[PDB]
């Protein structure tokens, strides 16, 4: 059980082979769901399920420098369900952040923010109650 928004520290960032752990159960009638992998103001990866988007749920992928948002990388996958227990896992990689959800692969992201062990913060927040935010490295 933790406070949303929640801000997990990255100490020296991120670095390939760090695996980060989200377990968390989406609340009744969701909206939303955000991570932003942090670099000072800047948000290396955004990872952002939207349950009504016109009607559709979709996950919307992003990058914020400057505070300007890039081109959206979007995935029609969706695993998510309101009311329903997930895990997500991201796993730094060499070229991209790879997601899975519930153990199953979903989506990866390029890296775009090229100074990995400057992305030193993890936020998590919308509509969920949060039971945990770790890290371990494999
Ligand atoms: O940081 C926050 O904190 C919160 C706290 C609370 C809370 F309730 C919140 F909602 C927040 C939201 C954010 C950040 O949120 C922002 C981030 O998610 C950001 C990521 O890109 O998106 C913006 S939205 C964006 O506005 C844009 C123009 O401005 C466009 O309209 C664009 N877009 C692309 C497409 C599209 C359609 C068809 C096909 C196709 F290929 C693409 N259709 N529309 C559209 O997505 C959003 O606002």
């Amino acid at each position: 059980m933790l406070i949303v928004p929640y801000n997990l520290p990255l100490p020296g960032g991120v670095v390939p082979r760090m695996l980060i752990t989200i377990l968390g159960t989406v609340k009744p009638n969701a909206n939303r769901i955000a991570l932003d992998f942090q670099r000072g103001n800047d948000v290396a990866f955004h990872f952002n399920p939207r349950f009504n988007e016109n009607n559709r749920r979709v996950i919307v992928c992003n990058t914020k420098l400057d505070n300007n948002w890039g081109r959206e990388e979007r995935q029609s996958v969706f695993p998510f369900e309101s009311g329903k227990p997930f895990k997500i896992q991201v796993l730094v990689e060499p070229d991209h952040f790879k997601v899975a959800v519930n153990d199953a692969h979903l989506l990866q992201y390029n890296h775009r923010v090229k100074k990995l062990n400057e992305i030193s913060k993890l936020g998590i927040s919308g509509d969920i109650d949060l039971t945990s935010a770790s890290y371990t490295m494999i």
